[PDB]
Parts: structure tokens; C-alpha cells; sequence
């Protein structure tokens, strides 16, 4: 039976696991009794896009209001909810818009993940664990506890528990070394890049089924660029909170994954209101959300010249801003390479 070191395992079966995919789809609204997470296609999934898309141009484009309502209508019959009963949301306004925009986020991770699934197994030899994690393609080490690395790392979340958010407070389960296949050489380019920083991505856990296969990534396509603060890239925060609010970890499960990525930033844009981007204009190469606190400039480490802001809650001159804290962003896959892993246990203060 399996090999595997043992959060490793229990790594898998969490990141792994089907009850937990529906789980989320029901908190997406989503019928699983109409829409069963066998239908979940790249396909439907690619066409809701295409549909929240058709809203948006007619929504700032006045419409005909016989249009409004049956695109609606269309992004129903597509997209199944249990409502249910209940007034349906109207694709009309940007918000309700948007809202839906994560849904399919997360159905596509959790297609991957479910669709994952589906090949390598009447097996067994090779057991259950080491078919999935073999088809993550990706290696995991255990950062043993005691090291300075994940003393370190421990500071980080430490000091960048932010102020507002407590409450919940938060503490590390495991703590996951990890490359995955080739990811090197991608990044290699952005490699030399300056102003590269070891920055939270995170994510509901149902996801890291496939960022751990399909790295971190970003909309299609067919995706709204109204559907996102800073239009379509891959969003990263300095604070460990900002990243840990999106595992959606609850009274239960209280227990999430969170991402440390190297990325290549080099230089900012600094924005503090939406831009509804994908294009960056140039001689830029990433976006800044200029929240109001900063990571204090003062405790800036940084091994191999990354930097790394494990520095705390302090406050930024942006009063003026549509953010607290900061948010980067990048419009391409390569400028990122995922570090570590995190297990966290939401501990949710009284
Ligand atoms: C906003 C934002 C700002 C600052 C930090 C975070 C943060 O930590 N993570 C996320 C959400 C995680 C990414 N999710 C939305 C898009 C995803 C995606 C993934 C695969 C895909 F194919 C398309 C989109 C995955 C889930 N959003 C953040």
C-alpha cells in the first residue's frame, strides 16, 4: 500500500476527494440533482462564459431589455440552479454578474479535479494514493517542522494576520515543499526578471486538484473582463489573510489550503480602482492593487533575491484607495512558480 510520507496521503484524499467538489457547487447554487458533477464540461462550463460575456457588452451597452432577461434565461438552462425556491438574480448590473464569474472559476479547477479522476485506476499496485499524487504531477516534500524554513514561513502568516481579519485565527497543519514538472523551465525566462516576491495565492482546496496538475492559471477566453478587479490574470497577496479569506473555510471544514508563489513582477502598475485589463500596456509587466496596509518596508527578507514582505500590519499612505491591502497581478502563466504548499486550520476565535 502506499509508499508516501503521511500528510503527503492525507494531502491526496483531502485534495482529492469527491464529496467535497459537490459541496462547492451547492454553495455556487448549483442543482447538482438537475447538474450532476459527471455533466461538468469544458465545454458547458466555456459557454456560461460566452454567456456572461453576451450580458456584459449589452449591459453597458444599453440592450434591447427583451435580451437582458432571456440571456439570463440562457445562463439558467445551461447552468442549473437549486434556487429554490426564491426570486432569481438578474445578469443586469455588474455585481450579480460577477458573482458568477467565480462559480465557474471553481468549476473549472474542480472539473480538472473530478476529471482528474476518471483515468489511471482499476488500481490497486499502485495504490489509491499513489495514482492520484502520481497524476498530479508534482513532487511533495514535507518541510520538517523544525527548520528555519518552516520557522520562516511561520512568521509570514504570523505577521501578516491582519488586523480586520481576525477574526478567525490561523495555524499550520503541515507544510508542503513542492515542484512541479517543468515548471522550471517555463519560469526560466522570468527567472531574471526584478522585483520578483514570494507572495500568497489562495484558493478553495477543490482547486489544488488542479493547480497542482495545471498550475495556477487564468480565465478563457470566453471570460468577462468585467468579471474581475483587475480584469484577467493571476491575482496574489501580501497579506496571509486577503489569500485566506478564498479558501471558504467554515465552522466545517475549517481546514485549507493556501499557496506561497514566486512571482515575477518587475514593474508595477500601480491602480487602486478597477482596470479592466488583459492587455498591459508597456514596459509594464504586473499590476498593483495599492491597499492601505503594507507589509512594514522595514522586515523585507529575501532569500535568492525574492523578496519576501513577512513583515506586519502596517499602514500605507493610500487612505484615497478601493482596496485595504495590496493585490498583484500578472498577465501571464510563466511569470509564476508555485514554493510551497500550506495546510491550514481555520481556528475561528470566540
Ligand atoms: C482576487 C484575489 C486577490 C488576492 C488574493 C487572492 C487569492 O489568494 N486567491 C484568489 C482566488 C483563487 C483563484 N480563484 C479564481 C480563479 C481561478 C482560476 C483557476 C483556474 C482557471 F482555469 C481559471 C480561473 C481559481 C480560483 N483571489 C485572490
Amino acid at each position: 500500500k502506499s509508499k508516501l510520507p503521511k500528510p503527503v496521503q492525507d494531502l491526496i484524499k483531502m485534495i482529492f476527494d469527491v464529496e467535497s467538489m459537490k459541496k462547492a457547487m451547492v454553495e455556487y447554487e448549483i442543482d447538482l440533482q438537475k447538474m450532476p458533477l459527471g455533466k461538468l464540461s469544458k465545454r458547458q462550463i466555456q459557454a456560461a462564459y460566452s454567456i456572461l460575456s453576451e450580458v456584459q457588452q449589452a449591459v453597458s451597452q444599453g440592450s434591447s431589455d427583451s435580451q437582458i432577461l432571456d440571456l439570463s434565461n440562457r445562463f439558467y438552462t445551461l447552468i442549473p440552479h437549486d434556487f429554490g425556491m426564491k426570486k432569481p438574480p438578474l445578469l443586469n448590473n455588474a455585481d450579480s454578474v460577477q458573482a458568477k464569474v467565480e462559480m465557474l472559476d471553481n468549476l473549472l479547477d474542480i472539473e480538472v479535479a473530478y476529471s482528474l479522476l476518471r483515468g489511471g485506476s482499476d488500481d490497486s499496485s499502485k495504490d489509491p494514493i499513489d495514482v492520484n499524487y502520481e497524476k498530479l504531477k508534482t513532487d511533495i516534500k514535507v518541510v520538517d517542522r523544525d527548520s528555519e524554513e518552516a520557522e520562516i514561513i511561520r512568521k509570514y502568516v504570523k505577521n501578516t494576520h491582519a488586523t480586520t481579519h481576525n477574526a478567525y485565527d490561523l495555524e499550520v497543519i503541515d507544510i508542503f515543499k513542492i515542484e512541479r514538472e517543468g515548471e522550471c523551465q517555463r519560469y526560466k525566462p522570468f527567472k531574471q526578471l526584478h522585483n520578483r516576491r514570494l507572495l500568497w495565492h489562495g484558493s478553495r482546496t477543490t482547486n489544488f486538484a488542479g493547480i497542482l496538475s495545471q498550475g495556477l492559471r487564468i480565465a478563457p477566453p470566453e471570460a468577462p473582463v468585467t468579471g474581475y478587479m483587475f480584469g484577467k490574470g493571476i491575482y496574489f497577496a501580501d497579506m496571509v489573510s486577503k489569500s485566506a479569506n478564498y479558501c471558504h473555510t467554515s465552522q466545517g471544514d475549517p481546514i485549507g489550503l493556501i499557496l506561497l508563489g514566486e512571482v515575477a513582477l518587475g514593474n508595477m502598475y500601480e491602480l487602486k480602482h478597477a482596470s479592466h485589463i488583459s492587455k498591459l500596456p508597456k514596459g509594464k509587466h504586473s499590476v498593483k492593487g495599492l491597499g492601505k496596509t503594507t507589509p512594514d518596508p522595514s522586515a523585507n527578507i529575501s532569500l535568492d533575491g525574492v523578496d519576501v514582505p513577512l513583515g506586519t500590519g502596517i499602514s500605507s499612505g493610500v487612505n484615497d484607495t478601493s482596496l485595504l491591502y495590496n493585490e498583484y497581478i500578472v498577465y501571464d502563466i510563466a511569470q509564476v512558480n508555485l514554493k510551497y504548499l500550506l495546510k491550514l486550520k481555520f481556528n475561528f476565535k470566540t
